[PDB]
């Protein structure tokens, strides 16, 4: 009988499990429950939340044969996408699932969710950071909430799930994660400053100044298509201050599919091929928190490390 | 016999049409031509004044456009045309027409041939078979032939063996005379919700003098509850921006940032929301009236409670 | 869809035919989970059918036995939910959609792909629902609610035999789709009577199902003639094309001039049906199969000459079809 | 596989008919439209066929005649498009796959919704598609171009009969997408010989098609039984249900005595058959398509092998129309 640990740290789902017989059916595997303390709207949740998240995880590691992490879905997939990165060598699943009713309320999703996630971490092991949402698996760091007020709350826009459940639970045919084989490494973070600008049309040079001022380590663009900016000679020029001063500036796609494709290039701005803005802002608060020089982080970030983008 | 006029602004398209069951159409190609990302709003304006010296002479219009800002541009059309009473339809290409493979030649056919025998006298936007309104629009997929998507409304019309209008409720609809409203630069910023914002992004707006905030907030329209962040926010309102709560999600309606001042955009893209601003703060509108205005179905962008 | 009050307490008669859900004590299961008993939650009454049936056992009598049901519990609860099997749920939802006339309360068809009993199980939310909408969205149509969306029964089919999502309505949008609200989509209505409900019998019909594959012959349409068939469904290709060969067209008026009421589908999941008219054949538009049977089942099962039951196929009496 | 551009490739069109012809009108309109003539696309040389066909007249005489016309031209070209009715292009890519064993070239089907002489045509596109894939991205499989995907043809089934999305394949994900790259699917391979390319008679072979549906009678299987079959195709409930009655699993127990080969398939448009009717000598199709379980059922009748050989075929994956267990 396989044992799962289940990190409940808040969210809608907790706004009872003993009062539901098919928790203890004898297929389930066994679980505990931690409820954290203070219990947060994910909405609330800051970079540090990734790391405590990260350490409990580290804790438990050992003692379970998988990983629940129930979760607010306002940022679920930023939190599944920060665990991607911290956690290295991963050699169980941990599964980051939640409801968009509350378990209190009527017609929730969560006790389905739940248990679900437990099932799959037992009897279907994928050795990633995952989100289980309404009968898909997706990699974690390729998510995003995509639908407010959907059960289908969640997408994987530039990757098929890695599993689906009906009658039966089928693994697809997706291509795996680079992986690590070895002891757990868990990468703490520390605060990082970093900025997200969107390009819309009248954006001005201010913008960029503005971030510049003291206050950034690095600057994510949503630009257009395929990476594309007006060509605005200050713009650019403020973007070429910003590498200039060590600012990691990486370009992409404000589009919900797709690969940036670049000049930007010239004025030291870096492309993230398909990576999601939750992948992009955590890959930046896991790299800037090592001791790696601007140029090394500026070449990590265009390549794949846990299977957030395509190459 | 339909006749059609065709403003080619540019785009990738430009980087059997004349056969009977085609209508009339004449092309109209800019100077500049433009790449759709070098696009300001004072181009937003040259195109409506563009289909105002048309508009008498011709049964429709097409604006061919590039796609990395076609949906700002037809949710700007949208807004500042009123009693529209013929098809504006913004199409363009994912591949250049002088490429191979380009979907250039058949999305331009189906929007003249739609606009010819199924007009509906609205801004739309005419992709990959669909036919789309204008302020629902976004471009989804930046790498796919149906690049453009309207998450929170069903298109108006698909095309296959045969062209059927869908059942998709029609917009507020002004009948009389067409209106065309002129905009002028606005200074507009747009905030990503996220975690580790920093109420300084807030503060950096408030002091350039924006006149105008959009929040890409959480869910349904959620932001962390940092005292310091609803402050400026709070501030912001004070000073009379206009800060309008949109959700960061492809779909869905927002639903203290009140206390803060902040108004809800319903289920407004953020395109809808931008140009509607620019449309707003154009006009000779209190503070007030714009605020209200935002969360009102003016051309269809937004589902009403 | 309505948006019904909320204000009084509803009652839902709900009909446990059999199927996936109940499957490993229906009734016993409901009793022990406690969503079914809150107080936002309709009261609801179990008749559980003696014997309960696997769907794929189902006969068009099965079809009458539920209307009766129907009809001896109608003016006594606000709404009906049909516990059913998954596998001819959506001929049960077709059927009832035309023997039904003056429906002037829900009736709801839904049920799971894992039993109740078993984990994993879609059965608790797909019955909740079904009740919750019953009680609160009383569309007054034979609905199939099934993985958060109420589909126009008549509209139906199994789709996807492994899925959660196992239902589809290929050719008209959902009634009403469930998230955190419930929201009505704006899908026009049905053909709609007045006073108190009738329900239209049926009777056994002989009804012949050719799917047209290449190098089908003329001796198919003569074997359907040999006994057992007084109507011929024909699954043809795309927008309803079959072999022109003489043969073949001589064999299917042959069946018309017999009496036999000759209807074109298309085998495709979505789409139209626009020679085989000259044959006596009539277009069935974009019905489906389950919606076709079950017509011509209610049809045949009445008092009308062919030419009467053969204008009537083309009509849309229930919402099955869409008219040019 | 993503092929090299190096050397002009040589694609031999099969005019078969179809919508998109609707003679010398095909090859006329082609010359006029520079598209297909551009450096970029390879050279092609058209085969129109006389008569030329609506796909919907067509039986499995005629798959005979489209796969002898490849084994005729196959050392002679680098790929091979078959334009086709859509009515039963699923059928042709289907028969195709089974009766081309060590194929090491691609043959690719396509087709229109609307006539290359009507206005709105796909023809122009669904084409011009599948000769740039024919060239560029040679799967040494039949397949299937339809509206920006190529398919594995014996996954196929036309879904939607006024779309242009006109195809699906419900139990596979498309082998390619066309956007502004061509992008290849991880999608497993199929069974490879090795060798010259053989091929393999299909001939006519008395099938059945039963759709199951509550009040079908055990005279339906009984009527089967008189002559017209060597072997049928259920059309079962879900993951394969059918009615329990007695006479029902009699009748099929009697056919399967008399050497007929029975086969159950989900009349759903995706899932997979999990067999009663096994102890009534029915075989499981697994997940395949009734186009699939036609033509396989018209190969294996057509070569040299006894009923439990073909009984036991039927459930293998042979060309990538089924999945394994
Ligand atoms: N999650 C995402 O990143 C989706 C999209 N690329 C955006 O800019 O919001
Ligand atoms: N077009 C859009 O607004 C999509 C999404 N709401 C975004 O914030 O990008
Ligand atoms: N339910 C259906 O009718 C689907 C499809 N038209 C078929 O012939 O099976
Ligand atoms: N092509 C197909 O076989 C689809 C579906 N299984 C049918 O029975 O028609
Ligand atoms: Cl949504
Ligand atoms: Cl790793
Ligand atoms: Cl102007
Ligand atoms: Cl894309
Ligand atoms: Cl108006
Ligand atoms: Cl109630
Ligand atoms: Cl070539
Ligand atoms: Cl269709
Ligand atoms: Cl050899
Ligand atoms: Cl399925």
């Amino acid at each position: 009988k396989k044992s799962i640990y289940v990190a409940y740290t808040g969210g809608t789902i907790g706004m009872q499990l003993a009062l539901m017989p098919e928790f203890h059916r004898p297929e389930m595997p066994d679980f505990t429950i931690h409820e954290y303390t203070p219990l947060m709207d994910s909405s609330d949740m800051t970079p540090e939340d990734w790391q405590h998240i990260a350490e409990d995880i580290k804790a438990h590691y050992d003692d379970y044969d998988g990983f629940v992490i129930l979760h607010g879905t306002d940022t679920m997939a930023y939190t599944a996408s920060a665990l991607s990165f911290m956690l290295e060598n991963l050699g169980k699943p941990v599964i980051v699932t939640g409801s968009q009713i509350p378990l209190a309320e009527l017609r929730s999703d969560g006790q389905i969710n739940l248990l679900n996630a437990l099932y799959v971490a037992a009897n279907y092991p994928i050795n990633e950071v995952t989100l289980f949402f309404n009968n898909r698996l997706y990699r974690g760091n390729r998510t995003t909430k995509a639908h407010a007020d959907g059960f289908d709350a969640f997408a994987s826009p530039n990757l098929p799930p890695l599993l689906e459940a009906g009658i039966h639970i089928r693994r697809l045919n997706t291509p795996p994660a680079p992986h690590g084989e070895g002891e757990l490494i868990v990468h703490p973070i520390t605060p990082q400053p970093i900025g997200v600008v969107t390009i819309y049309p009248g954006i001005s040079a201010d913008v960029v100044r503005n971030f510049l001022r003291q206050p950034v380590k690095a600057l994510i663009l949503r630009s257009y298509g395929v990476g594309n900016a007006p060509q605005n000679k200050a713009f650019l020029q403020e973007l070429q201050e910003a590498s200039d001063r060590g600012i990691v500036v990486v370009n992409l796609t404000q589009c919900m599919s797709g690969k940036v494709n670049m000049a930007l290039a010239h004025a030291g701005v870096i492309g993230g091929a398909d990576m999601t803005v939750e992948a992009t802002l955590t890959k930046l608060h896991y790299l800037l928190s090592q001791e790696l020089d601007t140029e090394t982080i500026r070449k990590a970030m265009s390549q794949n490390l846990r299977g957030e983008l395509t190459p």
